[PDB]
C-alpha cells in the first residue's frame, strides 16, 4: 500500500551511532559562522546545534536543512536537550553572557561560570570523549573555566586564542608588502587581547627574516610604524564591531580551519590556547596561545619559540592577571 | 630603502583588470550568506560588495578580508559608488524589503520597483557586458524590471525563481522516503511564491516515476497526503521566518549553485525565471520558471515540460495574475 | 640535545589508531586511478596500498608521499603483507589476472579466484568490521567469490557493477542533447558486459520521459538509434584499451564516487552490484547491479525498478549463467 | 520531429571563446599527471590535449571525458593540430625526450630545443596572450629556449625549477620533525638538478630558525646529518625511476599548485625559474629557480633572500654554466 515500501526493499534496519559528529553550542552569529563553515568543508557526517532559545535554534536548523542538496553532510539535528550531541567527536563552546553596563570584569567572567555549569556537565554526559573547543570571551579565562568543570585532560580542551589574531597579523603583512597571506608568516602568542604578543623574530617571507633586513622592526621609532600593524590587529573586532555591530565571517573561517586539522589528524601547528604550567616559565593553572600540534587528539605537543626578555615578561605578567580573577571564582 | 623594497624586486608594472569578477549588491542576510557561499566555492578572483549605508558595508568587507588566510579570492573591495563594481562578469541583486511574517511577496513590488530604478541603470553602467542573476523579491517581476531597465538581451538577465523551491521538494522527498535529496528527483515552477506548481509526472528515483507507482499522488484523496509535501514547500519561508524572522542559509547556496553554473559554463538545467512569452499559451511578456540550460552567456535553452492540462492551466492563471501586475508598473 | 628535542615539547604519548582509514587493493593502472582521486577528494585520513611486486608498488608509495604538501590525508603507507591495512574503514579490490589468448571463462574466472583465496582472508584477518569494494573483472562473479570467502553479510560485500557503465550512457546522452551529463538521467542495470539493461523507461531531462515523446526509444528500427548509444557503452573500454593500451581515469573517478557516498554516509542511489536472491525474480546466490541506496553501512535499500518482460527475461538469463559457473568454482 | 528538438526550445546561437582554457602539450606519465590534478581542482573550463601520437591522445580524452558526471570542467578536447589549444590562458609543456643517466646532458639540450622549435611557434599561433608553464627537463635551459622562440615578455614564460624539489624537502623536514609538511618551511633555489642550493638559514618551524637552534644545521660535522635530506631531494625522481619506472604524482600536484596561483591571481611565493638577470649578482641571460610572486600575469615580483658568500658564489657557477650551453643555441 505505502508508496516507500513499493518503491524500496529495506536490507538492513537502523542502528544509527554517529562517526565523525561535530557539535555547536550557541546559535548566535558566530556559532552559526562556524556551522556554514563546517558544512561548506565537509568536515563532518553529523552536525547538531543547541542553545536555550528553542525557536530561533529550530529556525536555524531548517534553514541549513533547505540547502541539504548543495552540501554533503546528510544529517543536520538541534534542540535545547543535550541528547541530540551524543557521541559527538568535538563540541564547539561559543555561548555566553551578555554585558552589562558598569559591571566589573570579575563579575561578567562569574556570570560566564553560572552558565558553563549547566553546559559543560551536559556536553561531558552525551559525549564523555570529546575533544572541547572554546571560543566564548574571554577565551584563554573560559577555556580554564571548561577544563575545571569537565575534568578532562588538557591535550583535549583547547581554546581558539590567537589563531585569529595571526590570520589578521598575516592578512596585513600582505597588504603592506603585495603578497598573499599565505605567503606572509608571523605569530601572535600569549592572552588574546590587548596584552598579545608579536614575535618580531619569526617574521618572513621565503625564509627572509624581517627583522635581519630591518633592524627596527617592532620599535615604536620605527620610521614604517610596524608595530601599529600589531596594533590594528589587536584593535581589529573593536573596529568591525562599531561599522556592523559584531564579527562572524573571520572567526568562522578560523575555527573551522582548527576543526579540519582535528577531523582529519592533520598535526599542523596553530597559535591556540593551552594550558601552559611548567612550560615558558609558568607556574600557576592558566592557559595562554603558543604554537601547538593539533590532531585526532587535540594538542599532543608545543614548540618552544625562544622569546626575548620583553616578550617573556609580557607572559608572566598576563598569567598573573590571568590567575589574579581565577583564584576569585565561584564553582 | 622601504622594507618592501628591500625584500622585492618589482620586475612588472600590472594594470588591474580583473577576469572572473562577481558583484553583490545588498549586505543584508541574504547578500551576506550569498558572498560567504561563493568565497567558499571559489567562483570568482575579486568579489565587489555594494550597498547604501557606507558603515555597515565597510564592517562586512572588513571581515570577509579578515579570513583571507583561509580562502582563494584575493581581493575583496566595497564602496556605495558603483564604480567598485565596473568589470563584472556576473551582478547579483539582493538589495530591498523582505516579507513579513506572513506577508506575500507580491507585496513587495512597489517598494523594490523604486529601489530597482536606482540600481539596474548603476549596474548597467560599470558593466554593460555582464549577466544579472536577481534574487530580491518578487522575483518573477523584477526579473522583468531588470530586463526592461537595462536593455540587455533576455538570455543575460535571470530569476534565481524556482530553484530553492525544487531543492526544498527535493530535500522533503528524501526524508520521507530515507535517500538523499540528490537521488531524489521532482520540479517545482511557476511563481516563486504561493501558486507555484508542483509537476507530479516528474518525480522519480532511478527513473521509476511515483505517480505510476501511486496514482493517488498529488490528490486530496492521497492517504500519504503527498500533496502536503507542497503545501510545506510554499510554506517554507513564512515557518523559518516565524521561527528566527528571515531566510539566509538555504537561499545563499542556490544563489551560489547559479553562480557556479554560470562561472564554469556546466549548462546544467535548472529551474529559474525567464521570459515565457509564445509558451503555454502565453502572449505576453511574463517571466516565471521553467527548466533552463545555464552556462556562461546566460540562459540559451529551455526544456518543454509536457504538461498536463491541471497543470497548465495553473500556469496560465499564475501569469494573468503577475501581468496583471506588470502592466501597472511605473518606472 | 637532539634538534626535534630543542624544538618540541611532547605533552601525550599516543597510540594512533586511524578513523577514516581506505586500502587500495592493487597498484596498476585502475588501482592508482582510485588512489589519486581518493586523494584528491579528502574522504580519508590514512591510504594503504598493497600489492605483490614489492619494488613497483614501493615506488608508488613513494611518488604519492612526495605530494603530501598538496594534499590532506597525512599518512600513506604500503606492504607486501596486510598488516599494514589493520582497521580500514573500506577495502577496494582492483587486482586479478587478465584474459588470456585462448581460455574459457570458467578457466579465466578460477584463475581468479585463487588470487582472492590469498587476499580476501588477509584482508578480513586485518579489518574485520570493513566493506569491501570489488572491482576486478568480471565483477558479479567476483564479488560472489569475496561474499563467499569473507563470511561477510551481503550488506557489506558490493560490486562496482554498472556504475561506470549509467556515467558513461549519461555523457553519450548530454552529447546528443546538448545539455551537461549531470541533467541527463538514465540506468545501466544487470550484468556489467554485452548482456547489460538499458532501462530506456526511466531515461529523462528534467522529468520529461524521452520515451513518452519519442516512442521509438529502445528499438532496432529506430531512425535515431538510440540502441546504438548503449552499444557504444558496452564497447568504450574495448575501444579506449584498443587507443592507448587501457583505461584507467574514469573508473577512478567512478570509484571515488562510491567511496564518497560510503565514508559521508550520504544514502545515496547507484547501480551497483548486490547480493539480489530474493529480487527481482532471482532465485539463486548472485549478484547484479541494480539502483542501491549506500551509505557508511554498505548497501541498506535496494529500489524495486518496474521492469517489462523482455527486461526482467534478460536479468534471468543473466542469474542461470553466473550461476552455472559458480557452481563449478573450486574454492 | 527529432527528439532533441522536440525536448528543448533553442533560444541562443552557439558563439563560444572560452574563458579559463588550459592545455596540456604531451600525453606520457607526467602531462597526464598534470591534466587529472587540474580536472580534480577545477582551475578551467575546458582542457585541450596535444600531442603527436594520433591513437594515444584519442583514447586519453575518451578516458577523461567519460568521468564527465564526476567533474566541473564541462569541455575537453585533443589532436595533433595545434588549432584545438586556441584562446588558452595557460599553457603547460611536458613533452620532450627524458633525462636518462648515461645519455649526455649537452646531447639532449639539443634534442630537446628542435622538439620546442616545433611546440612553442604553434603554441604562439593559436595563444599569443598566453602564460607559458614548461616542465620538460633541463627545465631552466628550456625555459630560456621558450622564451628565446616565443619572444615573450620575461613575466609571461615560467620553469617549474625547484618547486617540487622543496615540496620534496618539507614532507622529509616533517617525517624528521613529526608534523606536517604545511607547518615545516624551507627552500631549495637555483638550477634544478645536482647543484641546487638548500638555504639553511630559512629553515623553520613556526618561525623558530631551526639553524639559529642547531649551528652545525648543513655542515658535515652534523651529528644529524641534515646535509643527506638535500641528497636525499636530488636523488628523489632517480630512486622512484628505478622502483616503479618513471615519476608523475608529485609532478602532477605541484603543477597544479601553480596553475592555482596563476588562474586565481594569487599572488603566492613558490620557488619557480625565471629570467633573473640583473639579480643575485648575475649578469646573463639565465633562467633560475628563487621565490617568485606568481598570478594572472606569470611573475611579477622576486623575493631578495639574504645568502651566504658561499651559496652566492654557487648561483653564479650556476649562471655560467648555463650561460656556457645557451651561448651556442640559434633561433
Amino acid at each position: 500500500a505505502a508508496l516507500k515500501d513499493q518503491l524500496i526493499h529495506n536490507l538492513l534496519k537502523e542502528e544509527h551511532v554517529p562517526q565523525n559528529k561535530i557539535t555547536v553550542v550557541g546559535v548566535g552569529a558566530v556559532g552559526m559562522a562556524c556551522a556554514i563553515s563546517i558544512l561548506m568543508k565537509d568536515l563532518a557526517d553529523e552536525l547538531a546545534l543547541v542553545d536555550v532559545m528553542e525557536d530561533k535554534l529550530k529556525g536555524e536548523m531548517m534553514d541549513l536543512q533547505h540547502g541539504s542538496l548543495f552540501l554533503r553532510t546528510p544529517k543536520i539535528v538541534s534542540g535545547k536537550d543535550y541528547s541530540v550531541t551524543a557521541n559527538s567527536k568535538l563540541v564547539i563552546i561559543t555561548a555566553g553572557a551578555r554585558q552589562q553596563e558598569g559591571e566589573s570584569r570579575l563579575n561578567l567572567v562569574q556570570r560566564n561560570v553560572n552558565i558553563f555549569k549547566f553546559i559543560i556537565p551536559n556536553v561531558v554526559k552525551y559525549s564523555p570523549h570529546c575533544k572541547l573547543l572554546v571560543v566564548s570571551n574571554p577565551v584563554d579565562i573560559l577555556t580554564y573555566v571548561a577544563w575545571k568543570i569537565s575534568g578532562f585532560p588538557k591535550n583535549r580542551v583547547i581554546g581558539s586564542g590567537c589563531n585569529l589574531d595571526s590570520a589578521r597579523f598575516r592578512y596585513l603583512m600582505g597588504e603592506r608588502l603585495g603578497v598573499h597571506a599565505l605567503s606572509c608568516h608571523g605569530w601572535i602568542l600569549g592572552e588574546h587581547g590587548d596584552s598579545s604578543v608579536p614575535v618580531w623574530s619569526g617574521m618572513n617571507v621565503a625564509g627572509v627574516s624581517l627583522k635581519t633586513l630591518h633592524p627596527e622592526l617592532g620599535t615604536d621609532a620605527d620610521k614604517e610604524q610596524w608595530k601599529q600593524v600589531h596594533k590594528q590587529v589587536v584593535d581589529s573586532a573593536y573596529e568591525v564591531i562599531k561599522l556592523k555591530g559584531y564579527t562572524s565571517w573571520a572567526i568562522g573561517l578560523s575555527v573551522a580551519d582548527l576543526a579540519e586539522s582535528i577531523m582529519k589528524n592533520l598535526r599542523r601547528v596553530h597559535p591556540i590556547s593551552t594550558m601552559l604550567k611548567g612550560l615558558y616559565g609558568i607556574k600557576e593553572d592558566v592557559f595562554l596561545s603558543v604554537p601547538c600540534v593539533l590532531g585526532q587528539n587535540g594538542i599532543s605537543d608545543v614548540v618552544k619559540v625562544t622569546l626575548t626578555s620583553e616578550e617573556e615578561a609580557h607572559l608572566k605578567k598576563s598569567a598573573d592577571t590571568l590567575w589574579g580573577i581565577q583564584k576569585e571564582l565561584q564553582f
